[PDB]
Order: structure tokens, then sequence, then C-alpha cells
């Protein structure tokens, strides 16, 4: 075996790096009328704390299916239509509160009420029902914010996924246009997209094709205008266990696109399903340790370097989104395509939820790192240049700087993944040659490693021999493994040039941060928050909105039991925002703060207290 060079130029910023991976998404289960129940569930309140929790917004929006079966109603059409938002408020809140977007599929019957997009009546009824939504969300959480959001229609509608509504090729192109207008009329700044599916060759998939040929050519249901709307359009392909053929899938479907509908050449396009493989419910071993995280980080590695960096077709590729925000359910917490796994400890009084958090999300962690400028790299084999299209690839970006609480950053990101095989008895040697460091105060290094051996809590879980219903004991060590191997800051070598050598396994991912020191330490820390687990356990969450620099060593957390001195936590350092707190003793009644640690041992101001009583 040749070992892999990996070559980094620091000096030359080719061009922007932009976070398009930046979405996760979910479905409620039957009934979907209840999706309440799940979506407002103390176990989807800490499944989007830890979704939030990702540093420096690594996970933006949460793309959920059935919003709309939160509204409910009363009265009726010819006595007098009302609408109860209560439900779609608590869980909008709830994504608010963890710093999250939705990605509003318009998605639902309002309990009922809707079921008939031929019938005209209700057409109407859907317009005023969108516009008194966004005119309703714009008073609560600002235009600014709502403008954000990717409003989006009817998921897969190639898949009648309707439940009990009539939605027909033309009633379809109808509700678009409700929700286009409806949208329009609360105002002209919000965003829609659409259809959510597989654009399969013709005849297949009649609805996605259609839809492209009614806004591009065809009429306005309302105002009877040529064409309609169409920020951007959304498809779903996955990889079937491939991580090049999602982006072939994708060339193939936008090159149509492109020739078909010139006025679309520009618009925007997403998959907002981009999975390994459909199918989240099935158990894989594969889903539940390092070789999904690497293999996520691969695809987007693949979608950068093959993409949107350069390329004669220079599609217009915006957005990826892994929908895997599910929340797993027995006998298979791991193998599930989740950011999470889900413990329902019944065994308790009363019974209470755990989630540890699985590789893939602590990838997105990694990602978060990546700055605004991409950065020359090579992957080379004996002397052959290997693209992204190979099992070991990477991705470097650089960080202008700008404040005196900010200074340039590297942030090179290695992967070794095939796919969805694993490889236990494999070492890939790697020499990473970075060179063309500019010159700055105090440049330091620090690497963050992920492989099965070292980093799976699936692994130990299976070690400790897969209790249902693990201990505290047990959670604390599965928990060991859910943060990267650290290595200390370790100033760089004179000249510029770094030289590392590692031994990636396979799945394995490598983080290579290098930091120059900004003038000012950290800023603070903020929303801290105490979420009860369970008798003698809870969560702690915060936000980094103003914390400043990403050149972080670990969130020092202290705590005051009684009314006594502040005392440090001991824990594993990391940089995620989240921290389930279960001392041995069980002791948690008291006050909390938090605080960030950079490489240069220089502490951000404390959060304000947050004070807990346990009420038994
Ligand atoms: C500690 O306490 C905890 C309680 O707090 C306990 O937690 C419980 O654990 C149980 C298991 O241990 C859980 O039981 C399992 O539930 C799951 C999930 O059920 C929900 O969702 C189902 C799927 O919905 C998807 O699909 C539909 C349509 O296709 C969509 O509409 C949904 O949107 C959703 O779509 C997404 O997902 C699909 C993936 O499939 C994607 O393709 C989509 O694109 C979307 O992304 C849904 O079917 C369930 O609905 C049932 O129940 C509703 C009421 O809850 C009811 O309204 C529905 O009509 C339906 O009822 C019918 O079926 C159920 C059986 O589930 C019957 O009881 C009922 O009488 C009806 O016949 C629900 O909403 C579920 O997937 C599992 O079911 C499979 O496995 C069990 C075996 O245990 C079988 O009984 C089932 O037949 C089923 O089939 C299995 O076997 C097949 C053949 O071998 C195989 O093909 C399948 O792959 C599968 O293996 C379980 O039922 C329980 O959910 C959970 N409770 C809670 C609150 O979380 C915990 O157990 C306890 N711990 C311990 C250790 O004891
Ligand atoms: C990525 O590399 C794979 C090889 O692993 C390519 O698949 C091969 O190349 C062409 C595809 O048109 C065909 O001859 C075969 O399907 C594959 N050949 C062999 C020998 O495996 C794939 O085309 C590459 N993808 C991209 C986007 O470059
Ligand atoms: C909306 O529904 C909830 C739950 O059923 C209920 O508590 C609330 O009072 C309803 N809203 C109004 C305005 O009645
Ligand atoms: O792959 C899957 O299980 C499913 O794919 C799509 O069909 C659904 O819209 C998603 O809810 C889910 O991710
Ligand atoms: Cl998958």
């Amino acid at each position: 075996e040749a070992p892999h060079l990996v070559h980094v130029d620091a000096a030359r910023a080719l061009w922007p790096l932009r976070r398009f991976w930046r979405s996760t998404g979910f479905c409620p289960p039957l009934p979907h009328s209840q999706a309440d129940q799940y979506v407002l569930s103390w176990d989807q309140q800490l499944n989007l704390a830890y979704v939030g929790a990702v540093p420096h917004r690594g996970i933006k929006q949460v793309r959920t299916h059935w919003l709309l079966e939160l509204v409910t109603t009363r009265g009726s059409t010819g006595r007098g239509l009302s609408y109860n938002f209560t439900h779609l408020d608590g869980y909008l809140d709830l994504l608010r509160e963890n710093q999250l977007l939705p990605g509003f599929e318009l998605m639902g019957s309002a309990s009922g009420h809707f079921t008939d997009f031929e019938d005209k009546q209700q057409v109407f009824e859907w317009k005023d029902l969108v516009s008194s939504l966004a005119r309703r969300y714009i008073g609560r959480y600002g235009l600014a914010h709502v403008s954000k959001w990717n409003f989006e229609t009817w998921n897969e509608p190639d898949h009648h996924d309707f439940d009990n509504v009539s939605m027909t090729m033309q009633g379809f192109l109808n509700y678009y246009d409700a929700c286009s207008e409806g949208l329009r009329a609360a105002s002209p700044a919000l965003r829609l997209g659409g259809p959510g599916d597989s654009f399969h060759t013709p005849p297949r998939s009649p609805l996605s094709w259609g839809l492209l040929r009614h806004c591009h050519d065809g009429t306005n249901f309302f105002t009877g205008e040529a064409g309609v709307r169409l920020d951007y359009i959304s498809l779903h392909r996955k990889g079937a266990r491939s991580s090049i053929s999602i982006l072939e899938q994708e060339k193939v479907v936008a090159q149509q696109i492109r020739q078909l509908f010139p006025k679309f050449a520009d618009t925007p396009i997403y998959n907002d399903e981009a999975d390994p493989l459909v199918g989240w419910s099935l158990p894989q071993p594969w889903r539940a340790d390092v070789t999904y995280a690497a293999m996520v980080v691969k695809v987007i590695a693949q979608h950068q370097n093959l993409l949107l960096a350069n390329t004669t077709s220079a599609f217009p590729y915006a957005l990826l989104s892994n929908d895997n925000a599910f929340l797993s359910y027995h006998p298979h917490p791991f193998a599930q395509r989740t950011l999470t796994a889900r413990f329902q400890v019944n065994n308790t009084r009363p019974p209470h939820v755990q989630l540890l958090r699985k590789p893939v999300l602590t990838a997105m962690g990694l990602l978060a790192l990546l700055d605004e400028e991409q950065l020359w790299a090579e992957v080379s084999q004996a002397g052959t240049v290997l693209d992204s299209n190979h099992t070991v690839g990477v991705l470097a970006s650089a960080h202008r700087p700008q404040g005196p609480a900010d200074a340039w950053r590297a942030a090179v990101l290695i992967y070794a993944s095939d796919d969805t095989r694993a490889h236990p008895n494999r070492s890939v040697a790697v020499t990473l040659r970075l060179r063309g460091v500019p010159p700055g105060p105090g440049l330091v290094y620090v690497t963050r490693y992920l492989d099965n051996g070292l980093c799976s809590p699936d692994g130990e879980w299976r070690r400790l021999g897969r209790p249902v219903f693990p201990t505290a004991e047990q959670f604390r060590r599965m928990r060991a493994a859910e943060d990267p191997v650290a290595a200390a800051p370790r100033p760089l070598p004179a000249g510029g040039r770094l030289t590392l050598r590692p031994a990636l396994r396979l799945p394995s991912l490598l983080l290579v941060h290098v930091c120059a020191r900004p003038e000012k330490p950290p800023g603070q820390v903020t929303r801290l928050r105490a979420l009860p687990l369970t008798q003698g356990q809870l969560v702690l969450v915060w936000s980094d909105e103003h914390v400043g620099s990403k050149c972080l060593w670990t969130y020092e957390i202290q705590f005051s039991q009684d009314g006594k001195a502040y005392t440090p936590v001991s824990r594993k350092p990391s940089t995620f925002n989240l921290f389930v707190f279960s001392p041995d003793t069980g002791a948690v009644s008291g006050s909390y703060r938090v605080r960030a640690l950079d490489y240069w041992a220089r502490p951000g101001p404390f959060s304000d207290p947050v004070p807990y009583l346990e009420v038994p």
C-alpha cells in the first residue's frame, strides 16, 4: 500500500465554500392527526436540543412532514371556518428555542377539513389558510425570520402519500397556486419550492414534471398570469448504498431541467432527502457508527469538489439534506437512520427517555468548523491523483478574519469511507502536507479523530451486551465515546508548514484545525438551560451565538450545589453545545454556568446562572 498523500495550499483561497448541507428532517408516525403528540413529546424536545446543539449553526433547518396536521378547525365552509394554531405554535416555538428553522412543507388536511383540491371552495380556503399562517408567524417571529424559511409543497406527490385527500394531477397544480398566492398575499418576500420527488424519466413522476411545466408555461389558477413563482426545485435522490450515484442521479435530472425549461436554468436545486439508502427504519449496522458519519462527509465532499466548486455544467445546486432527525424505535436504537439513539428507559418511576449522540451527528460538528473559503487540495496515491470519487478524500477551508475577536483559521477535513461497507482490519496510511500557511500570532493546530474503535457508542453498547434499559453507569460509559479523540493544541513549526502522517482506520474522520490567536478572548455563552431527564440527571444546553471565534477547546461547566462554591465538572473535551450531567452521587440541585475555553487557555465570560431544583 503506497500512502495516501494529501496536499493543501493554505495560500490559495480558490472560491467561497458554502455550507449547503446544514439540514435535517423527519416524518411523524400514524395517526398523522396526532402528530402533535410525537412532535411536542419530551423525546422530540430532547431530539431538537441535540440537533440545535451542533456548534456554529451546523444544522439549520428541520424539514417536517404533516405540519398542517397541527392546525385544528371549527365550524365549516358555510357556517364560518376558524383555525386553531396552538399545536403548530408549540412546534415552531420549539424550533425557535433551539435556533432552528422549519422546512415548512405545506402538508396536511387541517384535521379533516381539506379533502379535495378539485373542489374550488377548498382551494380558496387553503389560500387564506396559508396567508393566515404566514401573517401570524410574521407577527410572531418577524418578517426577517420567516423570509429565511423554505416553504415547500406536499412531500413526494408522485408517491400518493396524501392520506384521505383527493390530489389529482390537476388538483395538485391548483393546490400549488393556493400556496404560492397564499404566501404572496402575506408577503412577496417569502420563498416557495417543490415538488420534492424523484423526477424519474417520463412518464414516471407525472406530478413532478407537470408542476415544472405549470410554473414555466401554464396559468395561475388565481391571477390568470403566465407562469407561477418557483423559487427552488426540490428532488429526492438516494444512493442505494452508493455515495457517487446520488450525485450521478442529480446531474441526470438537472440536465433534463436545463433543457426542457430554459427559464429555470438558474433556479436553485435542492436534494432535501439526499440519503445513502431509502428506508430510514430499516436496521443497518453501518447506520449506527462512524461508517455512516464518514459516508455523509464523503457525499458532501463529492458535491463540493465535483459539482459546486468547478464544473462545465455548473448546475445550480443549493441545498443538501440528510433526512435523519427521526426518533428510533426498540429494538434498533442505533441501527436506524437517525442523528440520535433513543432509549426509552421504562423501568424507572416515572419512566424517562435518554438520547445518545451518534457519530453522524458529531460529524456534522466537524463540517461546522469549515469556513467560507475553499482551499486547493490534492489527494493522490502512488503518482495518481484521486478525486472525491474514491475511498479517501478531503475538504479544506480558510477563514479571512475581520475583528479583534477573530483571526486566520484553516480546517482540513479528511475522510476515509467505502460507503456502507467497513473494513475493521485495515489501516490507511496518510501523509498530510499543509503548506502556504500565512504568518500570524500564536499559530496552533488541533486534531479531532473519529473511528469505530474509539468513538462509537453502539460499539460500546454492544460490548456491554446490548442492555435494553441501560443503568446510569452504563449510559455514562456509552456517552464517553460520543466526542472525537482530541489532541491538545500544539504550536505550528516555523516556516508555515505542517506535515502529519496519521494511520486512519476505515471508516474514519480527521479534522486538522489550524488557528491564529485572536487579540481578545472568547465571547459569552448564552441561553443556558437545564432540562430534567430523571432523578439524578439533567441536560445542559446553551447557545454559542456571541462566543465569536471557532478556535474552541471545550466548554467549561461549573456547578454549585446548595449555596457553596462553584466547582468545575470533570468531563471529556467537547465543542458540542449540550451535555448530559449524570453525577454518580446524584446531586444536581443547585446552580450551573458555562463558558468557552479557546486553544490558548483563555476563558470567555461565564453565562448567567441557571438555577436547578429537583422535585421528586
Ligand atoms: C418502553 O416504552 C415505550 C413506550 O413509551 C415502548 O415504545 C414502543 O416500542 C414498540 C416496539 O418495541 C414500538 O412498536 C413499533 O412501532 C413502530 C412505529 O409505529 C408507528 O409508525 C409506524 C410507521 O409509520 C410510517 O409509515 C406510515 C405509512 O407507511 C406513515 O403514515 C408514517 O408517516 C410513517 O412514515 C415514515 O416512515 C416510513 C417507514 O416505514 C417511511 O417509509 C415513510 O416515508 C415515513 O418516513 C406506523 O405503522 C404505526 O402505526 C400503527 O400504530 C398506530 C397507533 O400507534 C395506528 O394508528 C396505525 O394504524 C398502526 O397500527 C397498526 O399496526 C400496529 C403495529 O405497529 C398495531 O399495533 C395496530 O393494531 C395496527 O394493526 C405507528 O404510527 C412500528 O414500525 C413497529 O411495527 C412493526 O414491528 C412490529 C413488531 O414489534 C409489528 O407489530 C408491526 O407489524 C410492524 O411490522 C414489523 O414486522 C414486519 C414483518 O415482519 C416488517 O415488515 C416491518 O419492518 C416491522 O419490523 C412497532 O409496532 C412502539 O412504536 C413504541 N411506542 C412509542 C410510543 O414509541 C417500548 O417498547 C418499551 N420498551 C420495551 C423494551 O418494552
Ligand atoms: C466514479 O467512479 C466510478 C468507478 O468506481 C465510475 O463508474 C465507472 O465508470 C463508468 C461510468 O459511466 C462505467 O464504465 C462504469 O459504470 C464504472 N466502471 C468501472 C470500471 O467501475 C463513475 O462513473 C464515477 N462517477 C463520477 C461522477 O465520476
Ligand atoms: C386549541 O386546541 C387546544 C388543544 O385542544 C386547546 O387547549 C385550545 O384551547 C384551543 N384553542 C382555542 C382558542 O380554543
Ligand atoms: O427513506 C425514507 O425512509 C423516506 O424517504 C421518503 O420517501 C420520505 O419522504 C421520508 O420521510 C423518509 O426519509
Ligand atoms: Cl440512509
